[PDB]
């Protein structure tokens, strides 16, 4: 689902959040899921791939946002020295935080729709009599059937394909149900935020918008002012260089 | 069917509704249908994939529409304070709702034409003597033949390929019949709305159109006014910075 | 046959009719034909896929045409109040109807050239002694040979491949003959309409052309007039906002 | 052979004839040849695919040409009322007819070079002792060997692959010989027409060229004249609408 | 070897000759060589595909050249009436003929480098004791070994793959030798023509160049003169039409 | 993940660092990992591919940066002669160093997520009783089981596929855990640097920015000044050349 | 190696020589090498493909160069009549010859690096005891082992794959060694020509450059002068044509 | 790794060196490595492919550089006649030499990372008891085991796949270690040259830059001066030609 905003870089309302949501789901495709298939490590691997990459995509939204240093500058300065109201600083932080949650939400949704994190984390929690022969886990210890159930996420380590296919379909169904409930709760949260909060936080929104435009203007105008103060002194140095070297370029190029 | 409006971004009359209908059907292709193949869970999985993603695509149409906060602002304000007639607010809500139903309708139609939601939900409702051997479901309990019929949507869990192919073709035929009746009822509803309602709701349409143009003008004009009020104060700060630092850039760059 | 008008969006004389004929044939390719292979349902499935999608493509031509609401407005108004002659309204309706029949005609032609609708609908009408062994349908009941002949459209439900290939080639030949006779009658109808009718309905054609140009002008001029009446009042509101907030932006950004 | 004029839309001298010749040969590729492989129907199928689609491509050249209605208008009008000489009308009809024969000629040539129409139509006319065993058609009736020879165009209905390959190569050779003689006669006819006729029909060519330019000018100038007469009356209606509604937009947007 | 002048339409000195040489070799690739593999017909098929398509590509160069009608006009007119010198007419004919020989030469060269025309035409002329077993053509009649050697161009009609591969490599070697000698003689002929003839036919070259530029100027200037004489009379007719119909458009659109 | 900044060369804030991070990960894909599968060399190969290419990508960032020669010029010059403050030189070096660490960090992350460097380096550290038969490493010497465990990274040198797949999944899990902890520590380091340091090193940042703009201005202005001093002397030499040679070009070209 | 100058048509210093070197190596790829695998013909086929196509690419460089007719004109004219010095004519011929040797050198290099011409020409010169069994060529005549060794370039005519692979690798190694020595001698020749000769042939280079610019100017200025002398006389003829025909177009188009 | 500078022809600082490094690595991919697999020739083939193509890419950098003739002109001229200082000539030669070493360094690095040159050159230096059975090279002569070890680079000449895979991985590891040490030494050499030498050779750099700009200006200004001196004399010749021929074009084109 990449060609849509790729061929339409106009449907955005912020650009870096659409790129990072695209990058979050493409990084899920490129990641090679390697469940340990051991009963000690399956839970932390499967749940860690649902928890740790969203934390990293969230921090990466703060690192890539170029207003977090200016906001950290204002919060470090003492009260009275601060040129901003505390509601404008709180609104600014809330704006950065809400755009930094898109790529974590994209990761959690592709992970739950794919079903592999639940298959790795919850295959030792199965009740295997619902899936095939009952004569599988008889004759085993409690320890040995935990090792048996832990190998269900691995095709080339689990030999009974019928029990593996039935247990994989059952867990991927529950994972897709959690993925649709996650999408539905986060979109209904997005609906209440985009309907109730602009009825409540107004003119902090207008001060934060003037603050954001002032930063982009101040950065650009400082760049072209440095360039015109360079062109004054660089013209002085270049012309003074050729005062002497063209005295040599007389005999050297004529 | 994606290259048509992809190479022709002129045949639209709204852009976000054509993108979301494209995204709805592409998300159906990317979704990996995983029927549980258990008689307790097949119905809720198959009917839930026909009900829950249309609800989510409907809410996503409200979240992506940038006039729902302005409409929620007007409805929250008391009567007398409201600058709008109640017919203009009702017409505005009806406009957002009708464009938010395109991507749900695209989902329901691709789901019924594909046939997998009916195959998952209705395979325990089959009468299997119409499809193959009669000696399949003899010798089974009522419980055991419900488990037998529940595995029909799964190729690698159902062994009799002739009975599976015959039952799959029968249910996919009924699903395609419901998909064509759904398309035909929703297009005939679209015909009656686009023929009778502009004979009845006129000049609310013209007030809602002026309201929509006024919002896009007010947002843009506020953006460029913030930028020109930034350029005044940013020019002051940059010039005052180089008053002192060019006093240092004397010895530092000459 | 899609790249031709795709790379040449100049050979048209109307754009939406070329897109919908392209979309009609691409939707035939994307549709997965699933004959029930049951003698009760084969006829209605095969003939329903030849009848019902053309009705839907015809209604979709009325829904996508933006002059059907203006025409419905004029017909609803009483005689005397109507600003148009009844011949101009009849000519207008005939213009919309003739362009709405292109995508139904494209569907019927690809369906008859493919041959699957006739194979599904007419395989129980076969005389199977023309195709293979005569010892197939002996020893069967009349009911059982109807079930035998109904499975001919299904490769994985019909076991005698020689009889299936011979019966499929016979019916696809007759379907292609009906497809060429359908194309030839509809093109000869198109020839008589585009030769005799502009000798008979003239100056209703010129009034309907002025009517169509007047609609596109009135819609566009209403859009830019709403935008310039927005820019007056939006400039008032934005300037009055910064009268007070720049009084705060004194201490807040200097 | 499509990328040539596709990437060079300058080598034309008429555009619709190059597109329809491209469309004629692409429609041959998309058509799935389905010989009946029955001795009653093979001739009419094979010769019908050589005769009927050229008739349809010829009529389609008349339907797509936008001067056939203006020519039909002039021929319907009585003598004396006709503003044109009869030689200009005859030259005009000959011009449309000659461009409408390109796509029929492309169809006949790809059909004869492919060889399938001759293979279907003429396989019961074979003398099968030239191709393999002589012991094939002994022990058969005259009726049964006609059914045997009719299945030669069908790989999956004819079992002796050596006799089938030899008979297919013999008939495809004769079909390619007829295809090269057809191309050579039609190109030599094109040479005599483009060398002798502009020595004989001159200044009817110049009157027909002025007639064709006059039509394209009259259609375009009528379109922009309708648009400027629309813009007069549409400006009146829009300005009169906002006389009253801006009286409401006082309190409604200030 | 198509992308070179496809991506560089500047390396030409005439455009239609580069397109037809490209089309000649692409038509060789698209042509399905079907040797009869019969000793009566192999020679005429193999040598006919080396002779007949070059004659057709040569005539097609005369048909596509738009100066052959103007040259045929001048030659038909009597001496004294002719406005041209006979050397200018002879030079003009020689110019058209030399550009019309490029696509025949491309056909002959791809046909000889591919080797199939010599393999078909000359396989009954082989001496098969140079290629495999000597015990192949003993026990055969002179008639039967001619049928045996005629099937060498056909993989699926000749069973001894070692003798077929050895005889195919021998004949394709001789065909490639004739193809390189053909290329070398035609390029050395092209060298002598482009070196000796512009030393001999000069100022007929300059009169023929002025003649060619005069034709392209006269055709274009006649086209725009017809269009400006159309715009005079079309403006008269359109304005006179709206004199009466705007008298009706008073009540009809106000 | 290459098409994102490839189709969007605007989301950058420096260009060479985005290219080198892209080149670092593409060089990982192109590198063919060839573990020695010997217990003496596996550790240094696997850990060397995690250490040595980041050192090389770090040095390559210094070589490709065009300000390291100007900074080396300033540091070589004695104190008092230096036109820059030591804080501006330290800030400049820190700026080059931080951008030169992106491609090393990309290499370490793709190497740990792929898992092959840990599989090569740590397969002799395994405890193989956790993975398959216990009867594998009995009957072996301590030397021989080190050779046995060293061949685990090699599919075609290790025969027990079940033990190899289980040991590969265990080590790739630990490698992906180290890769996520590495990404999380380096992004949290990037967060603290981009939040705390612009609160501490300011106006060295502004002097280093003026220094960087001054270099790009001085290089460009020296280039165009050399070109205009060339055009003076080149015009002299060319005109003086044709003073004599046009005296020869009189008789030579007239 | 085609996309480089294909996407960069700026790195050239002549265009036709880069195209012909590209065409020389692409023609090597398209050529199907067909060694006769006979001891009488292998040498002349293998060495002929190394000699004859370079001669043809050399002549093709003279045919495509548009200055060889002007140079042949000057050499044909007698001494005294010649407007050029003999050193300028010799320099001009040397310039055309050196650019015409690029495509021959590209052919020889791809042919020696591929190794097939040496494999065909030199396989009867092998000493086959270095490559496999010694019992191969015992029991054979001197004539029969020449036929045995001649079939080494043919995979499907030589049965011992180990001896064939060893002999092919040995000869392709020697061919690649000759290809690298050929590249190294021709590049060192190119170095001495581009270093010593512009120290020796100067101002013949400047006269030949003025001669080449004079030809391109004289051809273009003759083309536009013919076009403006056409536009004078074509305007006369077109206006005089419509003097009479607009007398008819009075009644014919009003 | 080609699309990077292919889609970004701006990241360069010289263009021909980036193209030749791209061409060096693409020529490595296109080269078919053919180890002789003979103990006399393996070393010179494997080490020759590491030595000889870098020498050729180095000379090709001198041939393609258009300043080596101007530098050779200055060095040939006697002292006193030389218009340049000897430090400017030495700096110029060092500039050409350093850019001509990029494509040799790219070749050596891809050759060492691929590992085939070390596999060919060093497989007779192996100690084969480290890799498989010890019973391989017993029963062989010293001569015969050299022939046995020489066939390790050839898959289809070495039969023990386990010993071949183990020996190939060992040598490719050592080759990749030498490739990383080569990259690291050449990049650290590039670091010391780009840091220490612009602190030492300055104003020879500025004279060599003015020299390079003067050459590009003098070549271009000589080209346009030849063209304007052509246009003077070509206008004279063309106008004088039509003085006489338009006297003939009176009767010939009127």
């Amino acid at each position: 689902m990449f060609q849509f905003l790729q061929s339409n870089q106009e449907s955005f309302m912020n650009g870096i959040c659409g790129i990072m949501a695209l990058a979050s789901a493409q990084m899920y495709s490129s990641f090679e899921f390697s469940c340990p298939c051991m009963p000690e490590y399956n839970y932390t691997y499967g749940i860690g791939l649902l928890i740790i990459p969203p934390i990293w995509f969230f921090l990466l939204g703060f690192v890539l946002n170029n207003n977090v240093s200016v906001l950290a500058e204002e919060w470090k300065r003492p009260t009275g020295r601060r040129t901003k109201d505390p509601s404008v600083l709180r609104y600014m932080l809330c704006s950065i935080t809400q755009r930094s949650l898109i790529a974590p939400a994209v990761w959690v949704s592709v992970t739950l729709m794919d079903g592999k994190s639940f298959l790795c984390a919850f295959s030792i929690n199965l009740d295997i009599e619902k899936f095939g022969n009952a004569s599988l886990v008889i004759g085993m210890t409690e320890t040995e059937k935990l090792k048996f159930l832990a190998r269900i996420p691995c095709k080339d380590l689990f030999e009974d394909n019928e029990v593996r296919v039935a247990a994989t379909r059952y867990i991927k169904c529950i994972s897709q149900a959690c993925g649709w409930m996650f999408l539905l709760m986060m979109t209904f949260t997005a609906f209440l935020i985009r309907a109730i909060r602009p009825c409540f936080t107004q003119a902090a929104f207008l001060k934060t918008k003037y603050w954001s435009h002032y930063i982009d203007i101040e950065r650009k105008m400082f760049d072209e002012t440095c360039k015109e103060h360079a062109k004054s002194f660089a013209k002085v140095c270049i012309h003074q260089y050729f005062e002497n070297i063209s005295g040599e370029m007389q005999n050297f190029h004529r």
